[PDB]
C-alpha cells in the first residue's frame, strides 16, 4: 500500500508516535517519505548484504529475520515479511524499540540526512488537529 501523507500521519498518531521520546509526529512522517516513499511493501538491499523492509525500512541484521542475513538477531521477534503489510502495527512496535536503542532517530540514515535540522511540521501541515 502507498499511504497518503495524512493517512499515514493519522495512523502513526493512533499508535502513539507523536512526541515519542520527544520526536514530533512530523519527524516520523518525514522518515517514512524518504525511507520508503510511503509504501508498506518497500524492500532495498544494503551492501552488508542486509535488507531494509517496509515503511521505515527496518533492517534485517538486528531487527528482523529474513533467513539470508548472517548473524541476524531478530531483536522484534519477527519475520521481516510481516513488516510489508498494510497494518503498520508490527512496524511501529519494532520502531519504538529501535528508537529507544540509545542513538534515537539517527538509527535511520534518511532521517539524519534529510529530516534532521528541518522544520519537520511541513510534514503534517493540512492533517486533520
Ligand atoms: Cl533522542
Ligand atoms: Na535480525
Amino acid at each position: 500500500k502507498v499511504f497518503g501523507r495524512c493517512e499515514l500521519a493519522a495512523a502513526m498518531k493512533r499508535h502513539g508516535l507523536d512526541n515519542y521520546r520527544g520526536y514530533s509526529l512530523g519527524n516520523w512522517v518525514c522518515a517514512a517519505k524518504f525511507e520508503s516513499n510511503f509504501n508498506t511493501q518497500a524492500t532495498n538491499r544494503n551492501t552488508d548484504g542486509s535488507t531494509d523492509y517496509g515503511i521505515l525500512q527496518i533492517n534485517s541484521r538486528w531487527w528482523c529475520n529474513d533467513g539470508r542475513t548472517p548473524g541476524s538477531r531478530n531483536l522484534c521477534n519477527i519475520p521481516c515479511s510481516a513488516l510489508l503489510s498494510s497494518d503498520i502495527t508490527a512496524s511501529v512496535n519494532c520502531a519504538k524499540k529501535i528508537v529507544s536503542d540509545g542513538n534515537g532517530m539517527n538509527a535511520w540514515v534518511a532521517w539524519r540526512n534529510r529530516c534532521k535540522g528541518t522544520d519537520v511540521q511541513a510534514w503534517i501541515r493540512g492533517c486533520r488537529l
